[PDB]
């Protein structure tokens, strides 16, 4: 139907008009690759947002269970973000940071803004001093569950947590858009999504363990699988999957690997893992460490899934 082409282009057209860009997708669709993003340290969920990594002036919202990897999805987010002359803060009310950790991922700590406010609201204020400020790149919030209203902390108004977050995801969504710079909320699960985080974040991501990583006989990681269940930047609904190691966290060339011969950029031979005609490893190990051994390789193959795919 010609006719009906021409009227369903104009309507997605009126829409994108009037609520902005990302209001109505096709989900097959190719996404509209921005100037700069943050990526996350597995290609596997950049390739999952679209962009190739976390959008910048947005609210994005991570969540999962205690013991997911989502603080340290967003710990590689900072990483990244000072690795690319970035300044970062995080806003703590849960007091479970591990800096030593967050160093071996990549964290520039001593250069990291932390604050422990007291009440809810003075997470938040702050965090919106630090936004409009325009010198932030990253500003994480961990957690929203942990912030607790001035109100219920003084002993003195049942749900005015939900208020709380309403009136100041209104004031802070606009300091982002005009600095461009991003807030990630953590969350848990066992509140659920936020509520009005919800509706204001651009980018929600849903974090879960999968299986335990086999080293030999103890377990050094964890196999982990993020679901983008909201997207406004790219068609969302699409999942990765990704290693988290203890102590040294997501493995960036595993997932290299794994989106490697996802698309036909890396062969089989058996148990062999081959690039290019060469050899990488025989069995997943070896391939990734390999490629740790070898930055130029990695970046090689990085490089060539990034062009294959939008960027």
């Amino acid at each position: 139907t010609p006719d009906r082409e021409k009227a369903l282009e104009l309507a997605v057209a009126q829409i994108e008009k009037s609520y902005g860009k990302g209001s109505v997708m096709r989900l097959g669709d190719e996404a509209r690759q921005p100037i700069s993003v943050i990526p996350t340290g597995s290609i596997a969920l950049d390739v999952a947002l679209g962009i190739g990594g976390l959008p910048r002036g947005r609210v994005i919202e991570i969540y999962g269970p205690e013991s997911s990897g989502k603080t340290t999805v967003a710990l590689h987010a900072v990483a990244n973000a000072q690795a690319a002359g970035g300044v970062a803060a995080f806003i703590d009310a849960e007091h479970a940071l591990d800096p030593d950790y967050a160093k071996k991922l990549g964290v520039d700590t001593d250069s990291l803004l932390v604050s422990q406010p007291d009440t809810g609201e003075q997470a938040l204020e702050i965090a919106d001093m630090l936004i409009r400020s325009g010198a932030l790149d990253i500003v994480v919030i961990d957690s929203v569950a942990a912030l607790v209203p001035r109100a219920e902390l003084e002993g003195e108004h049942v749900g005015l947590q939900a208020r709380l977050m309403s009136q100041a995801l209104r004031k802070m969504t606009g300091a982002l858009n005009n600095s461009g710079t991003t807030a990630i909320f953590i969350n848990q699960l066992r509140t659920t999504g936020g509520k009005a985080l919800k509706f204001y974040a651009s980018v929600r991501m849903d974090v879960r363990r999968v299986e335990t990583l086999k080293d030999g006989t103890n377990a050094v990681g964890n196999r982990t699988r993020v679901k983008v269940v909201k997207n406004k930047c790219s068609p969302p609904f699409k999942q990765a999957e990704f290693d988290i190691l203890y102590g040294k966290g997501i493995s960036r060339e595993g997932s290299l690997i794994d989106m490697g011969v996802d698309q036909g950029l890396i062969r089989k031979s058996g148990a062999w893992f081959t690039y290019e005609g060469e050899q990488l490893g025989q069995g997943k190990e070896n391939a990734r460490n390999f490629l740790v051994e070898n930055a130029d390789v990695a970046d090689e193959i990085e490089k060539k899934i990034k062009e294959k795919l939008g960027i």
